[PDB]
DNA sequence: TAGGATTGCGCAATAT
DNA sequence: AATATTGCGCAATCCT
């Protein structure tokens, strides 16, 4: 049928779009597993270097 | 076909496996977001508390 | 009721 | 030989 093939390919038309779309989430979100990481590792180490230095500033005034 | 009926049987139950593991994956991945969104979201307000204790630590020196 | 978007699945060629 | 992957596509259901 000529009606069938038309609306058979407008579907698939969209399928791909829709899979195209999805498969493109995918790698967005996979970036920004990759960015949050990066500050992750930022924040860590921030948190790190200020708990040592907040340490150290206590042992001093404790020798008051 | 008997043989072609097994091929079928098996492969459909390989495609369906081999997608459910995509999905998974993908589900996995969002997981990561909103896992390390929240973990950062958290250390940062841990930066900011330090920060903090460390300003009123420094004015004892005034 | 119309029509695109989304989802799961089947097939068959092909990769492992 | 058998399982894993994937382009093409069908059909049901979701959503606007």
């Amino acid at each position: 049928s000529d009606e069938y093939k038309i609306r058979r390919e407008r579907n698939n038309i969209a399928v791909r779009k829709s899979r195209d779309k999805a498969k493109m989430r995918n790698l967005e979100t996979q970036h920004k597993v990759l960015e949050l990481t990066a500050e992750n590792e930022r924040l860590q180490k921030k948190v790190e270097q200020l708990s040592r230095e907040l340490s150290t500033l206590r042992n001093l005034f404790k020798q008051l």
